[PDB]
């Protein structure tokens, strides 16, 4: 395409930052309230702000009104049992057994039920918004699933809510083989990754007919976060002149590239289906690929972007896209999404690159 190009598309692209922060703080002052007033009730009470996401990785572009932000709550020596070699999504139960836990109250049996917890996480967070009158801030009737809550500051701010519970141990068994960033980042970076906490965020599966409700998918944002925010060979990877890279700008072009995609067919269902965070996975498949630095040289950032863009228009066609954690669990299954879909979304991003990407203006 030519690095020219697209810098200039990351400079229209860069002129959003202020405002997006500026959001940022009153979604940051109404968040701050809701967990000072969430930490009193005795299920919600190790309850806490989980900094991830586009904003917080220096990725997020041309959405200043609408923001996700994740609570997370420790859930101290837990049980997970998988479901149906799904591989993603568990049952947690507790292998604790006093009835200390404060969880108790949300125990269907021996399987915490993810709707009680949601359902008194709803509750509480409305009798909060309900309390304030100082800040215009409004919940929403319930649609999505991960997406616990919804909520309007002022009349103009959308902030969306999800729960995430947080386990000290070690991570599941099929989290064995991901992670592959040995070559890149390096075998000692991974050791000390995998020590860190993993998540659990309530999430339905599906079967095909019908959706087991009491489940719960594994989330690594903040494995994700410290990547993207320490992501080269080198340490001091963009930290001078010499050593500036283009991943975080292939990132941005993805992203933006989809975004547009979206907004321009947004009268049918097509692309309804495909989120950021598939862009984001093929982009870290895409760096275990290049592990180098020096294969995401600046000059470089036509090529590298193509790369990009090559890779992911494969994981369409091939209709496979491995999450980066989670090996076997497939992003891109057809029983995700279906094949046409993926046809018509490689069908324009081919369009896109063989006509010097007209969606960049
Ligand atoms: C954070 C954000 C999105 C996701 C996801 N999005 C679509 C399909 C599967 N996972 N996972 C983690
Ligand atoms: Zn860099």
């Amino acid at each position: 395409m030519g690095a020219s190009k697209l810098r200039a598309v990351l400079e229209k692209l860069k002129l959003s930052r202020d405002d997006i922060s500026t959001a940022a703080g009153m979604v940051k002052g109404v968040v701050d309230h809701l967990l000072l007033r969430l930490k009193c009730d005795s299920a919600f009470r190790g309850v806490g702000l989980l900094n991830t996401g586009s904003y917080y990785e220096h990725v997020k572009i041309s959405a200043p009104n609408e923001f996700d932000v994740m609570f997370k709550l420790e859930v101290p020596r837990i049980q997970l049992e998988e479901y149906s070699n799904t591989r993603a999504y568990y049952f947690v139960k507790f292998k604790r057994n006093p009835k200390e836990n404060p969880l108790s109250q949300f125990l269907e049996g021996e399987i915490l039920s993810a709707s009680k917890m949601l359902s008194k996480f709803r509750k509480i967070i409305k009798e909060e918004i309900n309390d304030i009158k100082d800040t215009d801030v409004i919940m929403k009737r319930k649609r999505g699933g991960s997406p616990a809550v919804t909520l309007l500051i002022s009349e103009k701010i959308s902030v969306d809510i999800t729960l995430a519970l947080e386990s000290k141990s070690s991570w599941p068994a099929s989290t064995q083989e991901g992670l592959r960033i040995q070559n890149w980042l390096s075998a000692k970076v991974r050791k000390q990754l995998r020590l860190k906490p993993f998540y659990l965020v309530p999430k339905h599966a599906k079967e095909g007919n019908g959706f087991q409700e009491e489940t719960w998918r594994l989330s690594f944002s903040h494995i994700e976060k410290e990547i993207l925010n320490n992501h080269g060979k080198s340490k001091t990877c963009c930290e001078n002149k010499e050593e500036k890279c283009c991943r975080k700008d292939c990132l941005k072009l993805m992203k933006y590239l989809l975004e547009q995609l979206k907004e321009r067919f947004k009268d049918k269902k097509h692309l309804d289906k495909f989120s950021s965070y598939h862009v984001k996975t093929a982009f870290f498949h895409v760096c275990t690929q290049n592990p180098q630095d020096s294969q995401w040289d600046r000059k470089d950032l036509g090529l590298c972007f193509d790369n990009c863009v090559t890779y992911f228009l494969q994981c369409l066609r091939t209709e496979k896209l491995e999450n980066y954690f989670i090996p076997e669990f497939n992003l891109f299954s057809s029983n995700l999404i279906d094949k046409r879909s993926k046809e018509f979304l490689t069908k324009q991003i081919e369009y896109e690159r063989n006509n010097e990407f007209p969606v960049f203006d």
